[PDB]
């Protein structure tokens, strides 16, 4: 069984994500995405770390999170400090 898809953020750090597979939060990929501020970028950040899950809208998710490992820039300096946020919910679409 596999966990939600799922983002959360913290400016002035990398994006985490729910690796599905594990249920862990992942930091960015590229190491390059930071904290979004619109709900289209978020939709986008969505599709980016989930290619494949057919990502078609967001929401935010009912329960605070709390998150450690947050990395800088190149998925440094991953402090293992605790941050919570409330998560953004990756929906996945029914194409018709």
């Amino acid at each position: 069984l596999l966990a939600e898809p799922q983002i959360a953020m913290f400016c002035g750090r990398l994006n985490m994500h729910m690796n599905v597979q594990n249920g862990k939060w992942d930091s960015d990929p590229s190491g390059t995405k930071t904290c979004i501020d619109t709900k289209e970028g978020i939709l986008q950040y969505c599709q980016e770390v989930y290619p494949e899950l057919q990502i078609t809208n967001v929401v935010e998710a009912n329960q605070p999170v709390t998150i450690q490992n947050w990395c800088k820039r190149g998925r440094k300096q991953c402090k293992t400090h605790p941050h919570f946020v409330i998560p953004y919910r990756c929906l996945v679409g029914e194409f018709v």
